[PDB]
Parts: structure tokens; C-alpha cells; sequence
């Protein structure tokens, strides 16, 4: 087998919209109604294996088919290396339609000290500057 | 009260890194270990609200960040009208750490007829061509 992503643009069928560089398609599999995926057509497992060229304009294809498909309220999803199936990137977007069809998380936040969070911004500004 | 993003941007502390459009800061709750925020200067309430403008470099400066934070496995999230807290767009970057050290989704996949699929993508295009 080789990557579904790739070979679903090279067949050409079911592709609702299309840019120079992305593609979209109504997920085979959906945890809600009306959710679709837009995928680049260049293939890479991680959004950072990317370039930008590969990449432009996926929040603007976003915004446009939400408004296409009249979704007010909805989840964008992308996934690396965590609870990825399938490594060829895609953005999922997935319509709230009511409490048991929806995109579920379980949001367990942990808590820190101001001084773990002024540590944690530190760090952070290392980073950035190295 | 108002907005806590706005607010954050307002008072200047803690800002981990800025572009003309947007700025970062660390999660002060975090999901894991480096969980942190691209956030646009602009507000709106969803993605759908914003130009291509005030929408500007998103993606480039997640991939700027997960590469300066050394993160290789993590989740983008954007959450409109669903488990959103604050109304001012902001994308969640969500370090993979370990299995209960990460986004957690509750992934309960539907499955469809293949002329129920069929008839989900010509909706979808007629809702494109429209
Ligand atoms: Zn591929
Ligand atoms: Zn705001």
C-alpha cells in the first residue's frame, strides 16, 4: 500500500474543493456531521517538514468552506505524532452539531506555581532566542 | 471584566515571542510540558470573523516555535463554539509528553453507507458551487 492521502488526490474522485495547493475532502469516517479534512497535496508526516510554499493557505480554505457549509460552530484538529493514523498532514474540521456528535477532549489542565509559569516563560524565551 | 487575551497583549508581560499579527504566550493551565498559544492581536469571537489580515502567519509561526521548542510531536487546536472558554481566536499548540501527558480526544468514528458518502460529497459540492 502507499500513502491514502496521495493516492486519493492522484484518483481525483470526491474532492470538493481545491487551491494550487491543498485539497479537501468530507471525512469517510466522521465524528459529526459535515466533517471534512484540507490536505495539502504535497506530502510530509509533520506540519514542520513542511515549507511554507507547501502550506499556504490553509485557514483561508478553512474560513471559506465553513462559510460555504454554513458552520458556526466548529473544532480545526491537526495532528503529529500523537493520534495520527495516517502520516501525510491534514486539518481536520469538525462541525459541532450537539453534545454526543462533536469533537470529544478530555481537557485534564494541570496547575503551576507563578514561579514554575515565570521559570516556564524563561525557558521559553531562551528558546526563542537560541 | 474584558477580554484576557486582549488584556494579556495590553499589559505586555510574559510574551514569549510577536509577529506583526500575532503573539505567543505559554499556557498558564497546561494540557503537558510546553503547551502553549498563537494568538492574533486582533480580536474576533471564531476564525470565520477575521480576514486574511489579522489572520496572517499562523501556521509559519507554529512551525517557527514547535522547531525552536524542539517539539516533534504535538496537536494544533482551534476551538470555535465548542469547548471554547475565551472569545478571541487562539490556536492551542499541544506537546505530546506521554500517554496520560497530552491531548486527549475521545475519537467516536461513524461509519456510512457508500451512497450516504456519495450523497455527502455532492451536497458538499453543491454547497461549494453555491
Ligand atoms: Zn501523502
Ligand atoms: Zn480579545
Amino acid at each position: 500500500e502507499g500513502c491514502i492521502f496521495c493516492t486519493l488526490y492522484r484518483k481525483g474522485a470526491n474532492i470538493i474543493y481545491e487551491t494550487d495547493r491543498l485539497f479537501a475532502l468530507i471525512d469517510r469516517y466522521p465524528l459529526s456531521k459535515g466533517h471534512f479534512l484540507v490536505i495539502p497535496k504535497a506530502h510530509h508526516p509533520y506540519l514542520h517538514n513542511y515549507k511554507p510554499e507547501e502550506l499556504s493557505g490553509v485557514l483561508d480554505t478553512i474560513r471559506h468552506l465553513v462559510q460555504k457549509f454554513g458552520f458556526e460552530r466548529y473544532n480545526i484538529l491537526q495532528n503529529n505524532g500523537n493520534h495520527q493514523e495516517v502520516f501525510h498532514v491534514h486539518f481536520h474540521v469538525i462541525p459541532f452539531v450537539s453534545a454526543d456528535e462533536r469533537l470529544m477532549i478530555n481537557w485534564k489542565a494541570k496547575s503551576v506555581s507563578d514561579k514554575e509559569y515565570s521559570e516556564m516563560v524563561e525557558e521559553a524565551r531562551l528558546r526563542v532566542s537560541s
